[PDB]
């Protein structure tokens, strides 16, 4: 069974996918959400922060103590609170907050501090030996949502573009593009034809079937 480590009260939990990849899950307002923790030889890298600065601080502190290294970088996958709500903490700690330009533009528009706006449609990053690819597949859950791919593990972080099995509808679609969303999913499936695991933005880890589930929800 996968190792699962929790904070006091269960508001933050980390679950191990492999030697260097963990999923981090927090309970916001109850609404759980997921991101990743990458344990690299040059520091810890997160995919996404959390709902607010209190949770982001506690996540950072938990992983820095456990893995005995600093969080250096975070990839922000869209400009909603579940993903970006800890940006003030990141900036004041000197943690690099990577994003697309559009995500940064939307964060500013909505009153958050701005991530770097450095990610392109395809960006390849390397942290120690850990390779990370970011990909903008098109509009879907939001205008700006990106996915993150770990090519050494064929793990896809779908983020909120990808719904878990337990999601029975599309959720909050105020900022969504429900026509383009199917094409954007298809763009992910075309880019990454052999996928080991898919981490949705909310709910249980699954596999490619979560992408097919999302397509069905969009009918
Ligand atoms: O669906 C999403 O991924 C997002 S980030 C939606 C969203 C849309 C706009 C503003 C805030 C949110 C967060 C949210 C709000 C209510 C939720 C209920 C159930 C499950 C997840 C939920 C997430
Ligand atoms: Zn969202
Ligand atoms: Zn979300």
């Amino acid at each position: 069974e996968k190792t699962v480590i929790k904070n006091e009260t269960g508001t933050i939990s980390i679950s191990q996918l492999n030697k260097n990849v963990w999923v981090h899950t927090e309970l916001g307002s109850a609404v759980p959400s997921n991101g990743l923790v990458l344990n690299t030889s040059k520091g810890l890298v997160l995919v996404d922060s959390s709902w607010d600065d209190k949770l982001t601080k506690e996540l950072i502190e938990m992983v820095e103590k456990k893995f005995q290294k600093r969080v250096t970088d975070v990839i922000i996958t869209h400009a909603h609170a579940d993903r970006i709500g800890g940006i003030k903490t990141l900036k004041e700690r000197g943690i690099k907050a990577h994003s697309t330009a559009l995500t940064a533009e939307l964060a500013k528009k909505n009153g958050y501090e701005e991530p770097l706006g450095d990610l392109q449609t395809v960006t390849n990053l390397k942290f120690g030996n850990m390779k990370v690819e970011t990909f903008y597949p098109g509009k879907g859950h939001t205008e700006d949502n990106i996915v993150v791919w770990l090519p050494q593990y064929n793990i896809l972080v779908g983020g909120c573009l990808v719904k878990s099995t337990s999601a029975k509808d599309l959720g909050n679609v105020a900022d969504a593009y429900v026509n383009e969303w199917s094409t954007s999913i298809e763009n992910v499936l075309k880019r990454y034809r052999n996928i080991n695991a898919v981490v949705p933005g909310h709910g249980e880890v699954g596999d490619k079937g979560l992408l097919l589930h999302t397509l069905d929800l969009l009918k």
